[PDB]
């Protein structure tokens, strides 16, 4: 049997998620909280990490170190960048960089820290699978490349930045590619597949509380349906 | 009755350290090797940290969670950002925080992450134990704020920023808030010491080599030492 992982950062990107698990137990390590059981039949251990990159970072650890899971989705919200994009769509990381780091005076791409790749590439099976539920469930989602940092852009300089820095990047978000330099690190494969909450401008923070709950419902349809197709057919 | 945990950024430190645990055994977990057994008698566990926020979480929360020390010793080197420090000060942090986190759009603290502190406090009794502990190595004790995050800060076009979001900051480098921050998330104590490499154009005497050969070395005696002083009582 497969175990898959699930990380959420939000308690409303979670709650949905946590409901459908049966046999349902609660983890606390300190104080993140993983619920393990079955979901539709396949061993999860679902963590709620926190928000940013270092809450990521100890959660995915705890999560990887206790459960030992196969495989790790990354669901939640996140700003849309891609030009297509509209709240409640999906996105899939093709991969992960970090839009705030800078050791580029070493000789590294912006956006990469020693010992690490540029960019962290999501698993392409678990890319394959995703996109297969995409087209099952008839959603309208982009796959590409996703930039995380410990800031929520809202604007102006900020957004302008990462558009500069990463005219490819699809969405922003604060957890993502730190999660996937943990899994850098155990070799444990990873995909993110979250949803529009919105578009990362000077209303962000006000579409966010308009539609977290949209984006929430959505990327939970997905996972929940992506653990199914991962751990049969 | 106590376990000491102790994470040092400085390679030759950790080195010099590490060669001196009787009943040494040795984890990989993570690509991150842990050292455990007695230092001058006392129960320790050893750590190098990485290379920004996420490495340095991880790397701690495998320590807490594997070794479950009382307390954090966490050491290295930082840049000066109060002109009036020197070149060989060694910086006692009272506080960490970010100066790359960035939600205040939502009306937190710059530098502050959702569901934290705007800064994580040191513990006073370990901050007057590694003073002490410098002060009797014949080293300058400076007492206040390190600021860290993931971009490299030498000179700028940046540094203000830094100075302009935290004056009361004294001190920038990559890992102490990120280690701050996990201890404060499973409740160790922890204390953040730093050996100053650089001044703001205070342009600067020997190379960062020759100054990390002195630093290690002073930085190593002041870890044993500490150690065995906290042991004692
Ligand atoms: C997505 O969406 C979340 C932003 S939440 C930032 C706002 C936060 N909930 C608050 O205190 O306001 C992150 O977890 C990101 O990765
Ligand atoms: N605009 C935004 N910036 C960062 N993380 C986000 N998650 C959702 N919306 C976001």
């Amino acid at each position: 049997s497969m175990k898959i992982g699930i990380i959420g950062a939000m308690e409303e990107e979670v709650t949905l998620l946590r409901d459908k698990i049966e046999n349902r137990q609660t983890i606390t390590i300190g104080g993140s909280e993983i619920y393990t059981g079955q979901l539709h039949g396949v061993d999860v251990a679902l963590l709620k990490s926190g928000i940013g990159k270092v809450a990521a970072a100890m959660g995915a650890t705890l999560l990887l170190e206790r459960c030992q899971p196969d495989v790790i989705i990354n669901t939640g919200s996140a700003g849309g960048l891609a030009s297509t994009l509209k709240v409640g769509d999906i996105v899939v990381s093709d991969e992960a960089r970090y839009h705030d780091a800078d050791v580029t005076a070493f000789g590294y791409e912006y956006g990469q820290l020693p010992g690490c790749p540029a960019g962290f590439k999501a698993d392409e099976k678990l890319v394959a699978a995703a996109e297969s539920c995409i087209k099952a469930l008839d959603l309208n989602a982009v796959r590409g490349l996703i930039v995380s940092g410990d800031a929520f852009i809202n604007g102006s300089v900020g957004l302008a930045k990462i558009r500069h820095n990463f005219p490819q990047a699809i969405a922003v978000e604060m957890e993502a590619t730190a999660i996937a330099h943990v899994c850098h690190n155990f070799k444990v494969p990873f995909v993110v597949v979250r949803a529009i909450s919105d578009v990362a401008d000077q209303q962000s923070h006000l579409s966010f509380e308009e539609f977290l709950a949209v984006a929430a419902r959505q990327s939970t349809l997905m996972v929940e349906n992506l653990v199914q197709n991962l751990a049969r057919g």
